[PDB]
Order: structure tokens, then sequence, then C-alpha cells
């Protein structure tokens, strides 16, 4: 099955991407070489709701799983709705090791209802 995902290392400065799936690269139109080491906020742009970005920032702080829908942009500037699922990954001793972020492309939640959040 097709899997859009990236893995970040929160033990390195500003939670850089250390792995991006082929499907993620195809969705976003970026090369692997040009996004390794980036914070995944590079997918955001003007239309991205900063209230939703705050919800992600809080979930990362608390190391809790969250799903949000927000506007992201391809390399060529095409807007897409991203239903984004964040999962903390802990080592055998319960210490945070990675985050994995899974992206589903689509306006799953209609914008008019999303706006009631
Ligand atoms: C593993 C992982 C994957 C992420 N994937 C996305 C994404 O696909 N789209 C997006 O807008 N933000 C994504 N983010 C969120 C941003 O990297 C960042 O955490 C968010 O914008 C909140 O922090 P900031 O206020 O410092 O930007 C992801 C974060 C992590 C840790």
């Amino acid at each position: 099955m097709e899997k859009n995902f990236v893995i970040s290392d929160p033990r390195l400065p500003d939670n850089p991407i250390i792995f991006a799936s082929d499907s993620f690269l195809e969705l976003t139109e970026y090369s692997r070489e040009e996004i390794l080491g980036r914070n995944c906020r590079f997918l955001q742009g003007p239309e991205t709701d900063q209230a939703t970005v705050q919800k992600i920032r809080d979930a990362i702080r608390d190391q809790r799983e969250i799903t949000v829908q927000l506007i992201n942009y391809t390399k060529s500037g095409k807007k897409f709705w991203n239903l984004f699922h964040l999962q903390p990954m802990r080592d055998q001793k319960g210490e945070l090791q990675y985050f994995i972020g899974v992206q589903l492309d689509g306006e799953f939640i209609p914008n008019p209802l999303l706006g009631l959040d």
C-alpha cells in the first residue's frame, strides 16, 4: 500500500526529517536530497491556519499523538489539504526517539466544518 510519511529526530535541532517515503516525495514534488534535515513546516504557506499549527506545536511539546487537517503546498506551489497524523516513537526505555508523521491528501473534513474548530 502507498504510505506518505516522514520520520523526524526530535533529539536534533528543530526536529529535522531523517527519512521521507517515496510517496511523500511524489505528493510534495520534492527530491529526498533537498528535504533531508528540514523541519516539515516547509510544507506550510500563507493559507495554513496558524491555530492548527499551534495544536501541532502543543502535541509535540506534550509528546502526544494528534490528527489535524491543514493546508500545505507542493514545491510548485499547488495547495493541498493534508490530514496529518503525528505519532511519538519511544525506545525500549520509554525515552522519545522519533516522531512519525503520516499525510493523507484530501479535504476529508469540509472547510466550512473545519472552520468551526
Ligand atoms: C514527524 C513530523 C511530521 C510532520 N509533518 C508535517 C506535515 O506534513 N505538514 C505540516 O504542515 N506540518 C508537519 N509537521 C509539523 C511541523 O514540523 C511543526 O512541528 C509545526 O509547524 C509546529 O511547530 P512550529 O510552530 O515550530 O512550526 C510535522 C512534524 C513532525 C514532527
